């Protein structure tokens, strides 16, 4: 589960994690990838959807902007 290395790289694991930076969640999508990339149908942020939701919709992101939405972290997972 490739997602779970991002997670751990980016949140620690905290898939509900969200401290004010920007960002939301295991994968720490901002509020605009979410809403873009269909987040809205499964929760209002990130960190309100679930670790599956989040993956769902870090798929759609994946495929449409690249593994260069997550800079460091994706190349941490082994990343394509």
């Amino acid at each position: 589960s490739i997602w779970d290395a991002i997670a751990g790289c980016e949140a620690g694991g905290n898939w509900a994690i969200n401290t004010g930076n920007g960002y939301y969640g295991g994968v720490q999508f901002d509020q605009g990838t979410w809403e873009a990339n269909g987040g809205l149908r499964y929760a209002p942020r990130a960190d309100l959807a679930t670790r599956e939701e989040q993956i769902a919709v870090a798929e759609v992101t994946r495929l449409r902007q690249g593994w260069g939405a997550w800079p460091v972290c994706a190349a941490r997972a082994g990343a394509r």
